[PDB]
């Protein structure tokens, strides 16, 4: 009786998850859409009305992919032809609605393949990146001021980033900062000239005679880096000059000496603005903060309001310098820093004094500043329950650092310890999700007296559905390894009986500053092997695993492939002494980061694990992008780190494979993780002799995300899984 | 108690076949390479001489690949530091040793990375390529003269062949013909400028930090073919202080009225040359036959010399117009072509006169012109005991065409029924190689009555050690379908027993005019699968399979993809009714065109076949080259044949998929049939959600040839093969 949460429940999504997206467009209303048509919602009293019916774009000729109001609320920006490229960047047609007159404007529109576009964040002026230019329209109506005239595809990025600044550093496609109220625009010039390209081939469909080679500047370990530059223009004197001019904002000397990267941007006030900058070693980073001369229409940064960030024990940063959040006069700033203790907390700090204020503290961490008002700070932390793996929202006194309180702890302890959070425009209401352990819930809260509103999505509907299957429970807790303790989490299949031997998947990730134990509430591959097939799905965070200190974090600093490859084989040594696991039956499996780990544990010759299966797993640093592998590697020089670069692969491994049954997978339009990482695995298998199973997804990249693609790859695994268990 | 031909024996090559291969040097001696030494042996008598020490080069520094005496004795070309390019280019150093004076020639050296190499037919002149362009050398010590100053990588090519000529036309490298007595040199150019270029990534060893991108001019249907020009130059008058003069020889007119290609050169005599022309469609050609003018230094090729060869229900010829074999005065010749029963038969004809008349007749055919003399023809047929798959040779008198004497057919009727020759200069001299049923038996025979002298390897030791071997017996029959017959092997288990069900899998190639029913001998992977997994291991040949006559042959003109894998599933249809075969362990496999075959007919929801295995496949037409498959299927236009292409493909079947389970192996760097072909497939089972098992070899090309991939891809269908027959 009561049937399992089965394979096709998860590919096909018959359990449902609900969520509440909205859009803040003021300080107490938000858009909503329900069902094709958009909605303003008063956050006050939850009334609402249509904002744009679903039928207001029948005859447009086109499928909208995606809207954007002005923050005037006179425009509205629709997108189209969609066309995805890397993980945020895509190119797409856009035209502009008149939300008063209710037109289409029909004239000087936004050019098609355009890169980027976003309004002002005050009124309706728009910019957008087209050919690798930057261009700027004051009125949705009329003519385009160029301001960039160097774009050149694959070679010139003027406000738009290149492949490795895009996935990263800035996690965006767009490299461009508009001022507070919108006079200036700053953006970021990256120039890949002498970067070396990465070349593959794609298929396209059936039609295509021949294949074609995708081609993209893509630095990989030690290569030669994009430069970068940085400007800012004056946009109000766009309609009085011919060719408004563009102020370079030159780096410090302290990087200008070698390699180095723009890691952060962040406008203080109308005249004032940020910049981060990190040494291609990433352990050293300077803030300058610089204003507007309008005397000589120039930008100035001075010495005396510059602030280094350094580290001793790693890089800068979770994974990058943390950004700075100005008070409204633009004269101080809260940024997350690591204490001296090694856990990130908030320091104050006056823009021109070196020494901060620390106004947190504890063996605990601020995972994120959400807001800033001139009497709170609100930021989201583990600090509750000293669980890592908890997210909670809290409120401290500006005027007394020792008045905290928590806004999202004891809401329902039960069921939410896994906080997000949503702001207003001033931060006069807020959101709250919580996404586990139970389910999701969305909530609305009014910050004048922190009192909750309305509930927003219950999730009522599934709980309905859920409670006819035999779900899957979680376990999170902690072993005790060293002196230090170490989280981990279990899916346990229904019934759970700790009498019995259950075999064991080990479902690992371990990449630096990563986390796979939590409390968030999942609905994927491991619900169905726990519910269905009765298997135990564990995560493990060892060291490397971030959220918990540098002590931690840092372990892995210049010796990726070590430390967290054995911590992941000790825990699963760890769970087979707890009593319910059938040591003849422990596998591992993981993507991305987690194919390189668990690739490294199957060949480890550990004999712990009978099978592994890697999805587009990395096997040799070498092969990886410099940014994100530099970070943590140092440089494949031999004055640096080489000796651990070519020590750590997983081709060096090949022979002990011969002791385990492996599952190799990649798509071979892998922009990321090259599909080169897994033909040089198989290489070195075949050379030793070794028999394994492989699975190429043609066109897939590394998220291997397209829908048919998905069902087949998870289909494939869960059938090489049940083998090696024989369940069947 | 007496072991079996395992899979390793089949890898490692346990039991090796001995071989005898020797090198005519004149009408009464030949040369043969025995314990390293190059020993000169006479024919008569048996005796021999040591020609070349094996120490001679003890210290020469490079491991020579091989050697090349020149025709007169006097000098010998030394090859190493060899490189393959595809299946028949590769590039080489050679090095030129005096045996007179004992001396290594060290002035004017042949140039490194040379093409292709070539001493004339008589004495000792060199012509060779590099860069793409020919050189000639009267002697080994005197600098060489340029022929050619066009030579362009990719581009141009003079004396040497682009990748379809190499592949498809020549099955050679080499685009040079000397003329009988080395006077004159003939050669092709082949200009690719408009061929697409295929274009596919090479990983290379580890270290390599970015994979390389490889690029080949490769026609694929329909697209842009090479142009091709043909010249003669005379070697004689050659002058270090002007450039050589090369005379063109024009293809006739109704070749110049469109796409044609070059298909055959053979010099005729001291003065003549015969060329054959093919039109782009592949059902007609011309031979044109061209004089020396001396007073002009031009070649003429009267018209009233023309001699065209068309076809009504195919292509001309079995893969190519056949090449003729001029008499000595070179006024006359004899060639194969087809005759009006559709059988290929020898065709006599005079250089002025249109008719021809056919020398031999009747329902077999005549599979090669091996020697003629004034007095009789010898060739090889498929007419003894009217088996298709057997060959021997037979004499024909030219004065009376009733008197034909086979010479082989009755030396041992039971070991030998399939025979090749080597005949020495003047033809006074024969080697009849015998290559099964029983093991090869090679023989030396003396023309004028047809003696037996003696035997040169009859494998007696191969003979001793596979008596202690439990050896697989092979089955060659025929059955019948519309009143036609087609013939079949099967590779029998030891101690066969039909009262049995015995699993069978299906070995097919079936490209048209192939033959895998025969009577050879081979020692393969079949070997092991019955011998060791007492799996029978079956043949088919049916339509489209050559060596029966155009009824059968031409079947499949025009339509690939439709009976040839008809009647493969026609054929396990019948083998599976019969009381030894198991209808429930039925399973196919193929490489290549096979490759092919066997995924059409998995995908032919015939029911038939439990699983298959595909190597490198082909899966629609338009991805492979167009002179072999134009020759078939003519155009992929809508006014040509464009529905038939469409129609043929593997991805259209993919649905059929979900019965049945499927293997598909594929080097990533095949430059023959492109990875692209099983990434389509892959792609499109995928979209139907059909789960398969997939193998990509990592660098290897269309033969997956290397040691170790060929160790690899053989152990991993062994598995598939077992698992899907339930055998431990
Ligand atoms: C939500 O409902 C309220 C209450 O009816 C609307 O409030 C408006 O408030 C102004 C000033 O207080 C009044 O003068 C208006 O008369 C009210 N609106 C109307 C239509 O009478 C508010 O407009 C509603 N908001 C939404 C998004 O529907
Ligand atoms: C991008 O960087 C390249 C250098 O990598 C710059 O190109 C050089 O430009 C100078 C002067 O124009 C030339 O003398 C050099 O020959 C160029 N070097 C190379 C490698 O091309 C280029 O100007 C930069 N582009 C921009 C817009 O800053
Ligand atoms: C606007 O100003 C920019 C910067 O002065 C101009 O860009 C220069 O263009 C010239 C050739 O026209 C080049 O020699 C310079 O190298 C460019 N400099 C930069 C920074 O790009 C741009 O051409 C001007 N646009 C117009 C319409 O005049
Ligand atoms: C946005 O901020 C800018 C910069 O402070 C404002 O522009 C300045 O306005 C003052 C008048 O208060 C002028 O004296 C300066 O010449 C302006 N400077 C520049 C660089 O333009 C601008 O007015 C503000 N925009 C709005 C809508 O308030
Ligand atoms: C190869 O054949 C050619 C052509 O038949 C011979 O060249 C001719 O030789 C005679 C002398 O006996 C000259 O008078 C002709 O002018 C030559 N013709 C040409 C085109 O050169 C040549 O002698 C023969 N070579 C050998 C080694 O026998
Ligand atoms: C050689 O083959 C071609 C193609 O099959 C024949 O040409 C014509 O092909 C088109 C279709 O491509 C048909 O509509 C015509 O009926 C075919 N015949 C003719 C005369 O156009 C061509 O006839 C063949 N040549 C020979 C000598 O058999
Ligand atoms: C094979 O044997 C013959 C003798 O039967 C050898 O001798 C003949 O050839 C020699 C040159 O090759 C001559 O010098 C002899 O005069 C000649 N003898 C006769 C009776 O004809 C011959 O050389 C031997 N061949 C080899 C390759 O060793
Ligand atoms: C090789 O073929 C090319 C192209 O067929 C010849 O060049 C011709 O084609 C060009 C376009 O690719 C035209 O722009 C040229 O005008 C045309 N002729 C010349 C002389 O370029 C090229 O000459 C051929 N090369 C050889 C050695 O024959
Ligand atoms: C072809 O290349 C080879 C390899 O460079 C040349 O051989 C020489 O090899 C020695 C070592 O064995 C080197 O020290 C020399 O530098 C090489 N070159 C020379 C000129 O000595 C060879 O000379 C080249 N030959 C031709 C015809 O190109
Ligand atoms: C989560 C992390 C972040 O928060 N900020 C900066 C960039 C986004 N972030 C990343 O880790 C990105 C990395 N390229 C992800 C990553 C790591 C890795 F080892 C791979 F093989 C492939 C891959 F895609
Ligand atoms: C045997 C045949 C011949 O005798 N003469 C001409 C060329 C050599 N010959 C060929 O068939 C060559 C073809 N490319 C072989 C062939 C056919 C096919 F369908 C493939 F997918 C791949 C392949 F390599
Ligand atoms: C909005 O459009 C949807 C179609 O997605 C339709 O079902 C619904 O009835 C519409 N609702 C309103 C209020 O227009
Ligand atoms: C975008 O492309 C479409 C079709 O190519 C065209 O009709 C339309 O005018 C284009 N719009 C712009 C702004 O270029
Ligand atoms: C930054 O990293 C390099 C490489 O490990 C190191 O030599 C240098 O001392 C570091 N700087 C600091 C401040 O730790
Ligand atoms: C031979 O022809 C080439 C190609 O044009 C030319 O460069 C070379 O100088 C010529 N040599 C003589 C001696 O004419
Ligand atoms: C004869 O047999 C062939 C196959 O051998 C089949 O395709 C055909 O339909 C049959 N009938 C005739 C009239 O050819």
């Amino acid at each position: 009786t009561r049937k399992t949460y089965t394979l096709t429940d998860y590919l096909k999504n018959t359990y449902r998850l609900k969520l509440y997206s909205l859009r803040w467009i003021s300080d107490h209303e938000y858009l909503y859409k329900q069902e094709n048509n958009i909605l303003v919602f008063n956050a006050e009293y939850g009334n609402s009305s249509v904002f744009l019916e679903n039928s207001t774009f029948d005859e447009f000729g086109h499928s909208i992919n995606d809207y954007s109001i002005s923050p005037d609320g006179q425009f509205i920006l629709l997108e189209y032809n969609y066309v995805k490229q890397w993980r945020h960047s895509y190119t797409a047609s856009y035209d502009i609605y008149d939300l008063n007159k209710r037109q289409l404007i029909t004239e000087e529109r936004i050019p098609n393949n355009t890169q980027w576009v976003t309004w002002s964040p005050v009124g309706h002026k728009l910019a957008y990146v087209w050919n690798n230019d930057i261009y700027v329209k004051i009125e949705p109506n009329l003519p385009s001021y160029r301001i960039t005239w160097t774009g050149k595809e694959d070679i010139i990025y003027n406000g738009i980033t290149d492949w490795v600044y895009e996935e990263e550093v800035f996690s965006a496609y767009s490299a461009l900062w508009w001022s507070p109220n919108g006079t200036f625009l700053a953006y970021a010039q990256f120039n890949d000239t002498e970067v070396p390209l990465i070349e593959y081939s794609f298929y396209s469909d059936e039609s295509l005679q021949y294949p074609k080679t995708v081609r993209v500047p893509y630095p990989k370990a030690g290569a030669v880096n994009p430069t970068v530059k940085f400007f800012v223009v004056n946009t109000d004197s766009l309609s009085s000059v011919t060719n408004a001019t563009s102020i370079q904002i030159t780096a410090p000397a302290s990087m200008l000496i070698g390699d180095h990267y723009l890691c952060d941007v962040t406008w203080a006030t109308q005249e004032r603005i940020s910049l981060q900058w990190l040494r291609r070693i990433q352990n050293y980073s300077v803030m300058d903060i610089c204003d507007y001369d309008e005397s000589s229409g120039r930008w100035n940064c001075l010495v005396a309001r510059q602030h280094i960030e350094m580290s001793t024990t790693g890089w800068v940063g979770r994974f990058r310098p943390s950004e700075p959040h100005f008070t409204l006069d633009g004269n101080s700033f809260y940024k997350i820093i690591s204490n001296e203790e090694g856990y990130r907390h908030i320091c104050y700090f006056q823009i021109d004094k070196k020494d901060c204020t620390f106004i947190t503290k504890g063996t605990w961490e601020v995972i994120g500043i959400e807001a800033l008002t001139s009497d709170y700070l609100y930021y989201i932390s583990n600090e509750y329950k000293g669980m890592p793996g908890g997210r909670n929202l809290y409120k401290i006194q500006l005027s007394d650092y020792t008045k905290v309180t928590c806004l999202s702890c004891e809401l329902n302890p039960e069921r939410c310890q896994y906080y997000s959070v949503s702001f207003s425009k001033e931060a006069k209401y807020y959101q709250l999700r919580c996404s586990g352990p139970g389910l999701p819930l969305y909530t609305l809260h009014s910050s004048v007296n922190d009192k909750g509103l309305r509930v927003l999505e219950d999730n009522s509907a599934l709980d309905k559905m859920l409670q006819n299957v035999q779900m899957p429970s979680k376990k999170l807790d902690f072993i005790i390894l060293n002196e230090t303790k170490f989280w981990y989490q279990m899916i346990l299949p229904p019934h759970f009986d700790k009498s019995k031997k259950y075999p064991l998947l080990l479902d690992v990730y371990a990449g630096p500053c990563s986390q796979k134990a939590d409390t968030v509430f999942r609905l994927n591959w491991a619900t169905y092997l726990a519910s269905t097939e009765n298997i135990i799905v564990a995560s493990f965070d060892g060291r490397g695993s971030g959220y918990q200190g540098d002590k931690i974090m840092h372990a892995i600093n210049r010796r990726l492939g070590t430390f967290e490859v054995e911590d992941q084989i000790e825990a699963a040594r760890q769970f087979s002494k707890m009593g319910f696991v059938d040591n003849k039956r422990i596998a591992i499996w993981g993507w991305s980061y987690g194919g390189y780990v668990t690739s490294m544990v199957l060949g480890s010759g550990s004999g712990v694990f009978k099978c592994g299966i890697a999805v587009a797993p990395v096997s040799r640093w070498e092969y990886y992008d410099s940014v994100y592998t530099e970070r943590y590697m140092g440089l494949p020089t031999p004055e640096d780190n080489l000796d651990h670069y070519r020590n750590s692969t997983v081709m060096s491994r090949a022979e002990n494979f011969k002791q385990v049954e492996y599952l190799l997978i990649h798509g071979t339009a892998d922009d990321n993780v090259h599909f080169q990482q897994s033909a040089q695995i198989s290489k070195a298998l075949v050379d030793v002799g070794v028999d394994f199973q492989a699975m190429w997804y043609t066109d897939e990249d590394h998220g291997i995300a397209s829908s048919t693609a998905h069902q087949h790859i998870y289909t494939h695994m869960s059938h090489f899984i049940k083998q090696c268990f024989s369940l069947p």
